[PDB]
Parts: structure tokens; C-alpha cells; sequence
């Protein structure tokens, strides 16, 4: 799974990206939106090289600790071509006077941000593989993963002509954002307050 | 205009000084934290004042940064003062405790702990604390701040681009290669992620300064 060169892994995440989903009173609809997407992101993570070599306990509590970022920064990706806007689903799109605010607030200004930078999508997907494997690791083959989420990071930059100081101030900048949705995560489960079950994690992973 | 080299020896002499506490009771303990805490407030403020960039943005930019840093500075200043000793949380050089000496600061001080051991497996270096301390104070508030606060913003991107330019150097100068120095300073800044999540959980846990008191000290 380490042996993929830095462009297969990008192809490897490219494929593995979730569908968009649909909504089918605001909170309810949100909230059975984040359920049905809970599904699609458990297939993305098995997806994720190098994930499915962890036992099955430690991609559960993985999973456990990443979920809520990973939808936040979905939505936000979706969102970025929208200013002032957040796009829950294709036939959900909200601005904030319709959040009445404060994690609204902080979701358009990451949002802003992306758009900012003009944040491709070859870094997304390793963006949101970073934060799947990196936001249960505090609570070796975790880190060689991430090394090489790195490794990829830094050849798409060189593949868009950046220079060898762009490339590590792109970095930095881009996983900085991460601690801002660690943030976000943070204050929206306070929100929120939700957690989807162990068992109900293991289940969808659909274990053999 | 500062070369890495002048970003370092101005952090590291930025530095605040090691405070201790009054010359056990768990009932007290709190009390003799905040006291701590308190202090070293006082010196973190003028650190802050000392890392380059800071003091030219306004004065209300300052409060805020700081208002949205500082525990994660005291925290990550614990870390670092705790490195050296497995299991325990040096608060100061004369209050050592550990994990057994409150509902929810078990787990506070768990992930505290977690981070010592995450820098002793990277051994982390002191000029490399300084850099992440200072990207903290720049970094924490600054997606939640006109044109004064979009050059506010260019401002503090341009001075964290140069702390990411000395990080880089500085992991240079000690040999690694460059795919060992991108990595490194990837490993380094996703720590950066959990001592939010640190922060964020010990403000849930500890319910904090005022921003007239920052003020008044800025
Ligand atoms: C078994 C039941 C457990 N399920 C139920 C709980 C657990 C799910 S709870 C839940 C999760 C998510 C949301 C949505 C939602 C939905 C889809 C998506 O892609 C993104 C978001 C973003 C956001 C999380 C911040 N949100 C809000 O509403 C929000 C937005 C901006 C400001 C404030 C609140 C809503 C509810 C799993
Ligand atoms: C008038 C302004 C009020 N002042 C404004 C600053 C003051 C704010 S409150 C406050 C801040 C800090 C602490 C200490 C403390 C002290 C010094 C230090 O270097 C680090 C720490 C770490 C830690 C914060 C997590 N802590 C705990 O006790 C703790 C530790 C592990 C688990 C759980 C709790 C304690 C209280 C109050």
C-alpha cells in the first residue's frame, strides 16, 4: 500500500471520492443529509490506501474522531464556488441570514479561504485522507501513511510549477487550515449537542 | 527582512522565563494553577510584543489573536516544560504532577501527556517549539476576524510564510533531506492540530481574560 507512487495515489483518492448526496424542518433535514453521507464516507475511508491495514477496531475509532471535519470540509469544498453560501446539497443551498450563525461563519470563512488559495481538488482529497488518519491518532503505519500523504501534497505542487519555496509554504498554509477545522469540529459538536455509535461505524465498514 | 537565522535568535530571546509556584492539597491544587497561569499571562504578553510582525498590526487585531491563542500557548509551553519527564506534566519546576493527582481532567491532562510523548518520539528541538509557538499566536484567531483587516491579514500570512521559511531552514541545517524536511514539517503542524483540540476541550473543562485586560496589558 506504501509502494503506490505519489501520482497513483492521487489517482487511488480521485476514484474513491463519495457522490454528492441529496436532502430529502431545517435540522432534520440536515441531520438525516449527514447520515446518509456517513455511509458514502466509510466506503471513501476503506478506499484511502493504507487505511483498511489497520484492525478494525482502530478504523472504527478513527472514524470515530474524524467524521464531523470530514463532512465540514466537504461542505465547504461544495461550497467554495458559492460566496456567502453553503451548498449542503444541490437542492440545499443556504446563506447565513437562513442560519439564524457562528460555525455558519467559520464554514464560509474556510470556504473564502479555499477559494483564496484556489485550492485544487488533487489537494482536497489528500486533505480530507489527512484528516481521517491524523484526528484519533493522539487518543508507525498511521504515520508512514501520512508521510506519504505529504510526499504526494508536495509533488502535486512541483507538478504546477511552484519552487521549492512555495511548495513548503503551500503546505504549511493548507494544513494549517486543518486546525481550523479541528476547531470548527470542536465547536459544532458543541452545537450539535450526535455521535454516531461504535457499532453502527462497524457495521457500515461491513466487516468480513 | 529578517533572515531564518535573525527569526530564531530574536524567538529565542523572546522567550519568556520558567515561573514557579508558591514556596500538596488537591483542594488547592486549582487555586496555585490559576495563580500560575495568571503570571504567566503577564509574560506571554510581552513575548507576543517581541515576535516579529506582531506589534505592527492594530491593537484590536493583537487582542484578538491573542484572546483566541493563549491557552494553547500555556498549554504548549506545559508540553514543552514537561518533555523531559514520561508521565508527568511539569507546571512548574516545583509542581510535578502526575496523572492520578476533578471531573474531566483526567482526559485533559491524558492528551496533554500524549503531546510530551509525541515531541520526545520527534525530539523536538527548542528552536523548533519557538516557531510553533509563535505560528499559534498568529494562526489560531485569524479566520475569525475592511480593507484595514484584509492588510491586516496579507500582514500575518506574509509573517507566517517566513516561520514556515525557518522551520524549513532549521530542519535543513540539521541534515535531514528535503523529503525528511517536508515531512517534518508537516508532522510538526498537525500537532498543531491536536493542541486546538486540547484547547477547545480544556475551555469546555475550565468553564479566561478580558479583553480590556489584554488591552491594558497590549
Ligand atoms: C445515528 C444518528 C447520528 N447521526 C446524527 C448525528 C450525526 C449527524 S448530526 C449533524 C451533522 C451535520 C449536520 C450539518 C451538516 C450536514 C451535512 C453535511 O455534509 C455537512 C453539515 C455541516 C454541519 C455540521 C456543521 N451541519 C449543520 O447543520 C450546521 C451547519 C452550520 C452551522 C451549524 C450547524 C447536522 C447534523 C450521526
Ligand atoms: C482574570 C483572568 C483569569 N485568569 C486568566 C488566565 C487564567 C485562566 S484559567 C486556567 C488556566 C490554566 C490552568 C492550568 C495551567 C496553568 C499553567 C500552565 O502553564 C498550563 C496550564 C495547563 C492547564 C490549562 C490546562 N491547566 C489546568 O489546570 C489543567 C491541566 C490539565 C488538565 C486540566 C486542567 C488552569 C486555569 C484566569
Amino acid at each position: 500500500a506504501l509502494s503506490l507512487t505519489a501520482d497513483q495515489m492521487v489517482s487511488a483518492l480521485l476514484d474513491a471520492e463519495p457522490p454528492i448526496l441529496y436532502s430529502e424542518s431545517m435540522m432534520g433535514l440536515l441531520t438525516n443529509l449527514a447520515d446518509r453521507e456517513l455511509v458514502h464516507m466509510i466506503n471513501w475511508a476503506k478506499r484511502v490506501p493504507g487505511f483498511v491495514d489497520l484492525t478494525l477496531h482502530d478504523q472504527v475509532h478513527l472514524l470515530e474522531s474524524a467524521w464531523l471535519e470530514i463532512l465540514m470540509i466537504g461542505l465547504v469544498w461544495r461550497s467554495m464556488e458559492h460566496p456567502g453560501k453553503l451548498l449542503f446539497a444541490p437542492n440545499l443551498l443556504l446563506d447565513r441570514n437562513q442560519g439564524k450563525v457562528e460555525i455558519f461563519d467559520m464554514l464560509l470563512a474556510t470556504s473564502s479561504r479555499f477559494r483564496m488559495m484556489n485550492l485544487q481538488g488533487e489537494e482536497f482529497v489528500c486533505l480530507k485522507s489527512i484528516i481521517l488518519l491524523n484526528s484519533g491518532v493522539y487518543t508507525d503505519h498511521i504515520h508512514r501513511v501520512l508521510d506519504k500523504i505529504t510526499d504526494t501534497l508536495i509533488h502535486l505542487m512541483a507538478k504546477a510549477g511552484l519552487t521549492l519555496q512555495q511548495q513548503h509554504q503551500r503546505l504549511a498554509q493548507l494544513l494549517l487550515i486543518l486546525s481550523h477545522i479541528r476547531h470548527m469540529s470542536n465547536k459544532g459538536m458543541e452545537h450539535l449537542y450526535v455521535v454516531p455509535s461504535y457499532d453502527l461505524l462497524l457495521e457500515m465498514l461491513d466487516a468480513h
